[PDB]
């Protein structure tokens, strides 16, 4: 049965919560336990109230993203197909209760400083159910780092890390992320010069440029194990395919074209589409502290431009990693 919030967020951990993000889904906080930052994602489920303008998921509707979270986290401990590029999952609980006042305090601070698009989550009753996911703290999202990265060399590392993680997940799980906008790419400092992955038994490395990338948010994702497919069936969603003002919204339409509106099928080209959207952000929206003012850096720039104009002719992230010149 469900647990109280205090099971997940004992006093000291609750007291250290600061809000770090949000979506229609709910709220994300950072806190600390055993000297280590963690992120806490809180999603209301099973109730009748609109939350941030949308109905709450049922337990059946939230289960896919929980299952996918777990499977992708477990890739850090696998052998033939191994990656640390998805967010580590520490725990998942079903919680019952009204929203903790200390979290409302945190929510108010964020609203006062950054502003929120969400409702203040102060209207839940003591029978309300939530899913609370505790993950690794992944750093800061790529969108928030628009003006904060060193150079396009950093961009190349980020694209290589993303492509490798997606390829490993394609190979192990027939995974498609399906919503890899730049809010879902997280960046954290690492002292490691090289990051490691293994793809179908072959290990390789990626120069880090001082950053470790984590992919988050599996609300639209798909994967399979032993022919049992876990996914979000958006075949009858209207609003998802009618966005404009950002290439992001075209990707939803391009996925629907690719899969003929059949979301249970495996179409790893969707991962290529998202990687193209991210490359497009790197070239058109990101601004770097140091420009390509040297010939070796002008060459990295040319290679990322070449990637942008050629990558849509590849079938999967696996195809890209193994065959594209950017990664040789
Ligand atoms: I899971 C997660 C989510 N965030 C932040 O919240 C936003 C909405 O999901 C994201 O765009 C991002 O800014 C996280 N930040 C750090 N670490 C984790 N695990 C996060």
């Amino acid at each position: 049965g469900p647990v109280p919030f205090s099971h997940c967020l004992p006093t000291e951990k609750l007291q250290r919560c600061e809000k770090i993000g949000e979506g229609v889904f709910g709220e994300v906080f950072q806190t600390i336990a055993d000297h280590t930052p963690v992120a806490i994602k809180i999603i209301a489920i099973e109730g009748p109230d609109l939350v941030n303008g949308s109905h709450q998921k049922t337990f059946e509707e939230i289960l896919p993203e929980i299952i996918i979270s777990k499977e992708l986290s477990l890739l850090s401990g696998e052998v033939c197909n191994r990656t640390e590029g998805f967010i580590g999952l520490n725990s998942v609980h079903c919680v019952q209760g009204s929203y903790p006042p200390l979290l409302l305090k945190a929510w108010d601070h964020y609203n006062s400083t950054k502003g929120s698009a969400n409702d203040r989550p102060d209207f839940f009753k003591d029978d309300q159910l939530f899913i609370v996911l505790e993950t690794e703290f992944g750093g800061i999202d790529l969108e928030q780092m628009r003006t904060k990265l060193s150079s396009l060399a950093t961009a190349k590392s980020i694209l290589h890390q993303l492509t490798a993680s997606l390829a490993v997940a394609e190979a192990s799980l027939r995974f498609e992320h399906r919503d890899l906008h730049w809010g879902n790419v997280l960046l954290k400092k690492t002292s490691l010069k090289k990051l490691h992955y293994t793809l179908n038994g072959k290990s390789s490395t990626i120069p880090s440029c001082g950053l470790q990338v984590s992919i988050i948010d599996y609300t639209l994702s798909r994967l399979e194990r032993d022919g049992i497919v876990v996914f979000c069936d958006v075949s009858m969603d209207e609003d998802l395919f009618t966005g404009d003002g950002d290439y992001q919204f075209d990707i939803y339409r391009l996925m629907k074209k690719e899969n003929n509106n059949r979301w249970g099928e495996y179409h790893p080209y969707s991962n290529v589409l998202w990687l193209h959207y991210l490359t497009d952000k790197m070239l058109k929206q990101m601004t770097f502290k140091t420009k390509c003012n040297t010939p070796a850096m002008k060459q990295i720039k040319r290679k990322i431009q070449e990637f942008h104009r050629t990558m849509l002719n590849f079938s999967s992230a696996t195809d890209l990693l193994c065959q594209h010149s950017l990664f040789k």
